């Protein structure tokens, strides 16, 4: 019956999501190359079991209400701000994403930008397109020999460090968790001392109160004069007026910014920034993530996360939902989603005790207000089909399924 | 040594060169940040033992011939077209330079350009300085997994191949001479194959009859649709209008040009190109070697060649002159430069035999119509002074002197 | 926690283990440098909550059954043949160990042996301790450029291959399962080919019907005349008399054996071998894993497994027991071990339902005839204490306890 | 006439010397596998133009006197103590050797020995061959993580450092010349501080007053307790009674020695050392050099050094002779060896001046008492054949040749 399970894919996810899905039997797929209208969406999602969307579709409480058959949501993207998770949670629908499929794409972007920034290319190039010729060597540098200071040594920070070392830089980092340095990286205990020694400082941190304006005047002023600050992390992490002044005073020699406190909503919208007045600043429209390889990594991972929720019930890594996962070890398995309150499990288990059916394995995890329980029982179809009926009738039940 | 020996240094040679000069005793130095006009050049060089210059200074027959005391010429620079080699060799003046002194600067620039060109970054940055936001993934790619086509696997081609490899690209090269690949690089027999296959092609060929318009419309169309072409070898290698067509036709995704058929004379003259209308092209004012690190190596190297030759008469690597070098062992040493014709050498030696002075070592090399010779003899100072004077008189003599 | 929980540690476990134990609150520790006789073992374990042992201590049915308070068993050691798994699982006692805790020690030993065996060094050293000087080059070789034949490309085979490679040997392997090569390693289909080609063959196979006498006279003669055979997998893998013949016949140049069919019981029992008469053989008393670094990792790892399971009931990686682990979220947690038969779980849950205590999370895994379960519930201490007592009464119950 | 030029090769040089020689036309070769008698030597060398010998033939003044046609001597070995250089110098015969063809062989030996020493293998193995079984882990270590202190950072010291780094050691060195560290090596300014930090100290220095007993009691006592000292450099550099005591007090845990203050003259002779009483000492009979690859490297290099002296007159690197070398740049070249006294060169050059023959190039280097001069002249055979006659007649001449 997989062929009767519908997958609606909007905004054109990578073709590899399709391959990895048609490899798992789910062949009933409506694919669109672009974002649907305030209204054709709803018509299309109505009998969809799985929807796959990107950063531009707004999966709002109004729209999820439209969807009578919806089972799980797959965001082929890093963010989920475009989805009402609380809406999906209430209806028993997990939402999955791809928070780390972009690593390489971002590191490689930071290497090229620091190669050309260190060389003054971005300025030479803007003058060139304006018919001005600006040769000089004064203040142009190669990267081999330079110090790179990476702030935030997680997935991307560590790939970058490695890349940079290939080019002969001395990598140095600062993270809040103590870490195990790869290669020759070197942890620095105080931020201010990372800043003083760094020819190039690159931010690779998450978004939150600890990161709101982490790089402000005070921190920028600590940077080594003549240095470059590159930020492809979060738009909230550097102070733009403060960077603008530091660029103006030539205290920095340049910058690359991929993310801004306010980003235009669409390509059609206009982009405005006080940094646009600087030739020696790379400004990109949030594309550190935007490669076909990441599109592909993302395609594979989020489709596999939907395949697994569909096949064996796993909600490992779900964003809005209790995480649960059981090793496949026995024919016959079911799941049950319910209001997290006293007595539900007991009722559930009774359906089998009271008829001599043996429970092989069970995993239950709860949220403030909901529970996911996956159970493996030694029974046959008829018995299960029946237990499923009964489970569905359990006061507090939101939904339940017979996975196999 | 002798703080009387005048060095004229012009066009802002790296300060390293002056440190080297001063560490060797030579303190008498006229330094200029830039070039000089005909009269003040001619004025500064009237009494100069050595000159150091860059590309903007033109030592012509007439110039050199009025440099009364000129002993040698150092081109702090790869090329020597600014200098009249022949004219110097006739006055017995060796010219030195710095042959391969920026292989790394160019390799590294190429790596940064292809990272950003592959990402469509140059365009997005142009557009962003104009208020336009352009967030795509559609033609963007990571460098890892891609094929780099290197045309000309020499000093620079080779060194580029290693960087590219240590970045996960597959490296293929096409060269007119069978070469032994470094790392996992692969030589391709047919230039057409390399083009069709490569995702990025970067030119590294010399300037000569066989490279002129090496990449015209034929060769460009053999390139992978959506690929990229980078050129930081020689202005003469690429049909620039071919290239503008192929770009306007979207047959190439972008390109990066460091050198052009006709380059501006100075930073005041206008830069004109068909390629300036394309946001997706990097134009740089011929800066592949314009790096402090390079200027520094050049400066060390060439002031070195001049000290070694003021001090011990070496001319290993001179560009207009017979190459000779003698290991220092036995105080004193002299040298003589003469027309290359039978009889001189015997004449020269006899000056020593007939007064019973022993000749410790000696090296003579000749060109076409000049010969050169360094001699070591065992004698106190006066005998050397006097014998020198005899050597000047030998028929054929151009120039001679006493080193220590 | 509770400085009352008795750990018995015997056969001189690494001190790291005690540091780990003490950092987690458990200070009540009886440590022994060596093994104990039947009566004092039995005396030390009568009131022991946990035991740590090595290979010389034999926990038999009778032993385990008189360990009144035994909660778990850690084999600080790769193997568990010393321990009665079944007998422990029936008393609801999980046994842990350290699966692959010395891949590196063995790889490194193999590398040092083949460097010296290839050089004929072992012989020259024997001879030199007898007054005899033997200075040859005739059958001596460097490792670089030679072929290493690895039989069994697993944890250790793999890790050896990398070391060998980073030393310039060519690495070939023969394995019964298609494996993906690391570095430039190459899988060979026919064991005979590998033998004929390889200069050094090193065995890394498990002990089982298919490896017994895996290298008898046939296979040895297929080896390269003058080659070398190293074995630090299992005593049972090599026809040792075959091997002595092939050595006396000069068909092999040497060998290195870490393990033998019959090993001495202790450092007092005699070691006998046909191979002892050959100077050109390295004999080692089964020390491929006997390194401080390894003992330390083992010690950290296994005292870890015991703390995690005293504290939160984990049994990830236990060797006789259903594997279950639950992320710590909501104070309190309990666990129950029972015969695996219908009815228990419902019985167990109902204890909570019927008094309105909410069950936060729960994990049950079962084996054959045992089931295991960890539960999180929201209740103050007294209710937990009391409910525990009820759980003990559930029919089927083997053992239960309250973790926090 | 090359086929009429005889090459006598004793002690069995590597077959590659023969290939590289028969590649250059010299095909008239008497090869022996072993060292000739006090007398068959002389019979065989009598009309030899080139002899090639190893460490065991004594090329003494008595024997060189035997040799009427001898031109150059090739020691297919590092040492030349077996040759009377002064004897050969007087007769105009250069002696060549292979001082650096052994690098890899020695480094690889030091790696294997430090692998097994760190493991206590040498002791376990000696007990094993004596029927004693000695398991322990206490004090056995892997190398990854350890500090290696290399004393003398020349050809071998640097190859070793690299090797060691592959195995994960921290390399540290001490040399008297300041050096450029490869990889992650680290120069240490004071010996005593290299010693304190080093788990393994390995000597790689030359022989001379600065090295006589460099490692004496005082220096050994500075070593980190528990460390190992490995010496495959020179027999004069460590104090053997002082090492013996330090091994006795267990201040060191072991050692490898390849060279001794007194080495037996032949395999037949007896070897005696106070270290032979130690199981935990590797003792080798000076075989750090003894591999087929070094035999081969040596074969190629010293045969090529004889080929070049024979073909173009180069004495670059000759051990007993003035070093001289001219680039091939012109048909016709001759050499002349003479007493270093006033007037010889003049006479030589006159032979050409006085007949209109032009000297293209000349290199003359002198010794305390002899001169090598190589000259290139623009003439034809007849003229040269004639000049050769005359040159031979020059008061002070020892020998002369027409190379081509
Ligand atoms: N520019 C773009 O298109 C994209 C941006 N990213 C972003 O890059 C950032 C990092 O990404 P990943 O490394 O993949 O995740 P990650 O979780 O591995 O990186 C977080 C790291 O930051 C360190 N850190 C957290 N707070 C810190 C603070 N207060 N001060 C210093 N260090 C701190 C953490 O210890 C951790 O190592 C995220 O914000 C992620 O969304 C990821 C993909 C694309
Ligand atoms: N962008 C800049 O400011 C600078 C440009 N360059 C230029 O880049 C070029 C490369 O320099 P190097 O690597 O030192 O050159 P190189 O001398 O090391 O190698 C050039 C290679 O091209 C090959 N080659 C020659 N003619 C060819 C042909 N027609 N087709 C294909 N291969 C051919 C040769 O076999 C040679 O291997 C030179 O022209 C150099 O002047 C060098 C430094 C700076
Ligand atoms: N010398 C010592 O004191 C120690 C010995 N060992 C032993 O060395 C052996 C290797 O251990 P690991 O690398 O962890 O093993 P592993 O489990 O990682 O791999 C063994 C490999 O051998 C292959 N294999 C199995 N049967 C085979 C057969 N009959 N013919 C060819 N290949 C076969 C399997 O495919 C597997 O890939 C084990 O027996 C282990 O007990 C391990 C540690 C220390
Ligand atoms: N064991 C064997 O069969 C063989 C031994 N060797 C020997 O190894 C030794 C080193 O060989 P290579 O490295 O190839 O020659 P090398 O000349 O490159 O090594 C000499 C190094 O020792 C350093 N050094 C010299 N005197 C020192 C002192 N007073 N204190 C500290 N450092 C000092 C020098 O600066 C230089 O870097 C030589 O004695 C050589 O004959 C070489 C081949 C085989």
């Amino acid at each position: 019956e997989k062929d009767k399970i519908k997958f609606l894919l909007v905004e054109g996810v990578h073709q590899k999501a399709l391959e990895s899905l048609r490899a798992a039997g789910y062949t009933n797929i409506e694919f669109h190359k672009g974002a649907l209208d305030d209204e054709q969406l709803k018509e299309s999602i109505r009998d969809a079991h799985f929807i796959g969307l990107r950063s531009r579709t707004h999966l709002t409480e109004d729209v999820i209400n439209a969807a009578e058959k919806l089972v799980a949501i797959g965001a082929f993207a890093i963010g989920t701000n475009q989805v009402d998770l609380d809406a999906a949670a209430k209806r028993g629908i997990p939402v999955f994403n791809a928070p780390f499929s972009n690593t390489r794409s971002v590191a490689e972007l930071v290497i090229g930008e620091l190669l050309l920034l260190l060389r003054g290319v971005p300025e030479a190039n803007a003058k060139a397109h304006r018919g001005v010729w600006n040769k000089l060597a004064a203040g142009s540098f190669e990267a081999r020999g330079k110090k790179l200071g990476i702030i935030g040594y997680g997935h991307i920070g560590t790939q970058l460090g490695i890349l940079a070392e290939s080019l002969g830089m001395y990598v140095y980092f600062y993270d809040i968790e103590n870490k195990l340095p790869l290669g020759n990286a070197t942890q620095v205990q105080h931020l201010s001392d990372l800043l003083n020694m760094s020819d190039v400082v690159s931010l690779h941190v998450p978004e939150n109160p600890s990161t709101k304006n982490m790089m402000g005047a005070k921190e920028i002023s600590l940077m080594k004069p003549g240095s470059l600050l590159i930020n492809a992390s979060r738009g909230t992490v550097v102070d733009i007026p403060a960077l603008a002044d530091a660029l103006a005073s030539k205290h920095l020699a340049g910058a690359a910014i991929d993310v801004f406190p306010t980003e235009p909503a669409t390509n059609s919208d206009p982009f405005t920034s006080p940094l646009a007045e600087f030739d020696n600043v790379l400004l990109t429209p949030h594309i550190g993530g935007s490669t076909q390889e990441a599109q592909e990594n993302i395609g594979l991972e989020v489709a596999g996360k939907l395949i697994k929720y569909s096949d064996n019930g796993s909600t490992l890594s779900a964003v809005n939902f209790p995480e649960v996962s059981l090793p496949l070890h026995v024919v016959r398995r079911l799941m049950h989603i319910h209001e997290n309150r006293p007595g539900v499990l007991t009722a559930l288990n009774k359906i089998f005790a009271e008829q001599g059916v043996n429970i092989a394995a069970q995993y239950l995890q709860t949220s403030a207000q909901m529970g996911y329980v996956v159970i493996d029982i030694e029974a046959d179809e008829d018995v299960a089909e029946k237990a499923l009926q009964a489970m569905k009738a359990i006061p507090g039940t939101i939904r339940a399924r017979l996975l196999y």
